[PDB]
């Protein structure tokens, strides 16, 4: 029954990551904390890979505590890929000590998705019906062994500067202004939930008559089915380039509409500031199409608007506006 | 992982009640399923009171799965008391096999108030933070357990008729109309949530600004603060008599007004007919004062029209319009 104060870092268009500790003594790693996948893992001695080399590799043979499980593990981040073995070590998040915790060693990390990735691994905090076989989540343990004060993590994320924060066990009204308003997850996987309509000056112009959308940390970006972030694009005045990104003139945001979400009977604007990311004197657009799903993603984009609350002892997703 | 149809039964202005087995072979009981309370008792052949003389006892020489505690266990029911001590035993609720079960037997029951009840003995479906020292709620080791489907149930109170039932583990869509509407429990000791406001005609009667209610079996009115209640007995035409009821002409109810429980943004009207019970040539009102609260109580009058989930996964309440 403790809380940990995780400080998450970001550099330009990277993902937010924080440090954890795995082994006997404790060897340090930077991971991304993942509300769209389950499984833990960080690259070992065992991956010759070039992003292993660029990485934190995890040394079993300097951990009393360290058991080999032998069975495989495999993931998808981007469009890259982990193989690994799955093995038990003890976890270390500030204040809390998580032993025997399944976790992969990364053996196979082939391509660049990785090599130039801030994180050395990842460390997925979805349901156990997204883990991998013979994978328990971290947080999961936690919760099961009464490590934490209370089953939720709340999640700021920094717009501008350096603050974003990971917290376990725990709520921190100073990072939002208003009411934390509580949304029930649909469906015990992802971080899942009912998105009413999408509006620009009260029109709809995407999510007509609903969708559904998962809150995912681990996403830079805002995914929708392709029909709806056409009219968005559209509407903001996105156009694409040569690297096939949405390009948006940074110059314009004072003229750019503001995108609503409405969920649950509230309203969750996207100010023309908060759905441009300004990368260089270049601002791209923070919506991105996906052609084979109809599920919504709110990745960074939207939870840097939004303080996020994950409750897993009431499966409910708590929103409020950031500080 | 089990499903199991407890039918009630319910005599003329009696709580409703249906059976239960304990001990090895097992014994039958009639208990009141309560989720206004957390604590599992039935008469023993230790109590000698008469209202245990008018009841079914149970003997634990006669089973040998019994283990006595020792541990006292008290409780209040209406103006009534249940002294007794905490044993274990199986309880079977016809799926469903619940061994090592912690049990009140009875000792005393002084008074006419357990008498003229038809139930044998309690059996709370609250949270465990109702529950007595010592006390294990009987849910709670169903679910502990793995022993039904979903961690849920179900109540369906027939306004007229006998097809009463309570469903431990499933949610049966025959039961209602339309859709079941999902409301948050706010505190987790009675199965407890938010009122937005009670109205007629759009206006305003009670519940002023919001205020708390628990939906609770074990309670035949609809209960509410003093102030409150009054502005309703005099709109729906309630007066008071000699016992102190308050009495509604029952050729009237053609004229009477509806009043509107509004709950998580939707509408629960109870009809003339739903908050107006007719014991004889004799019509009196649904709705009851107390004096030492703010904490409403909708019993068997509102959840006779509608259909109740209960659910521990989510800690949720599902309300939905009872066929
Ligand atoms: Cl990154
Ligand atoms: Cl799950
Ligand atoms: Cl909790
Ligand atoms: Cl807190
Ligand atoms: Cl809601
Ligand atoms: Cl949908
Ligand atoms: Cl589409
Ligand atoms: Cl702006
Ligand atoms: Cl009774
Ligand atoms: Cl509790
Ligand atoms: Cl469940
Ligand atoms: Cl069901
Ligand atoms: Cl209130
Ligand atoms: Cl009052
Ligand atoms: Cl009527």
């Amino acid at each position: 029954g403790e809380v940990a104060s995780v400080p998450l870092t970001n550099y330009l268009d990277s993902q937010y990551f924080g440090k954890i500790y795995l082994g006997t003594p404790p060897q340090e790693f930077t991971v991304l904390f993942d509300t769209g996948s389950s499984d833990f893992w960080v690259p070992s001695i065992y991956c010759k890979s070039n992003a292993c080399k660029n990485h934190q590799r995890f040394d079993p043979r300097k951990s009393s505590t360290f058991q080999n499980l032998g069975k495989p593990l495999s993931i998808h981040y981007g469009t890259g890929s982990m193989q690994g073995i799955l093995g038990y070590d003890t976890v270390t998040v500030s204040n809390i000590v998580d032993i025997q915790q399944t976790v992969g060693l990364s053996t196979q990390e082939p391509g660049d998705v990785f090599t130039y990735a801030e994180f050395d691994g990842i460390l997925g905090m979805a349901y156990p019906s997204l883990a991998s076989e013979y994978s328990i989540p971290v947080f999961d343990n936690m919760m099961n062994r009464h490590l934490v004060a209370q089953d939720l993590f709340s999640v700021y994320m920094d717009r501008n500067g350096q603050e974003s924060m990971l917290t376990l066990g725990a709520i921190d009204p100073s990072y939002y202004t208003g009411s934390l308003h509580w949304v029930p997850v649909t469906v015990q996987q992802y971080w899942q939930f009912t998105v009413d309509s999408v509006t620009i000056s009260g029109v709809v112009v995407a999510c007509e008559g609903g969708c559904q959308a998962i809150l995912d940390t681990g996403t830079s970006k805002l995914v929708g089915p392709s029909s709806d972030i056409l009219n968005i694009q559209q509407a903001i005045g996105a156009t694409q380039n040569q690297y096939g990104e949405f390009d948006i003139d940074c110059d314009n945001l004072s003229y750019m509409p503001t995108v609503v979400f409405e969920i649950n009977g509230k309203m969750y604007p996207l100010t023309p500031s908060a759905y441009t990311s300004q990368d260089q004197g270049f601002c791209t657009s923070g919506f991105q199409s996906e052609n084979h799903s109809q599920k919504w993603i709110l990745g960074d984009v939207f939870i840097r608007e939004y303080y996020s609350v994950f409750d897993r002892a009431n499966n409910l997703v708590g929103l409020a506006k950031a500080i």
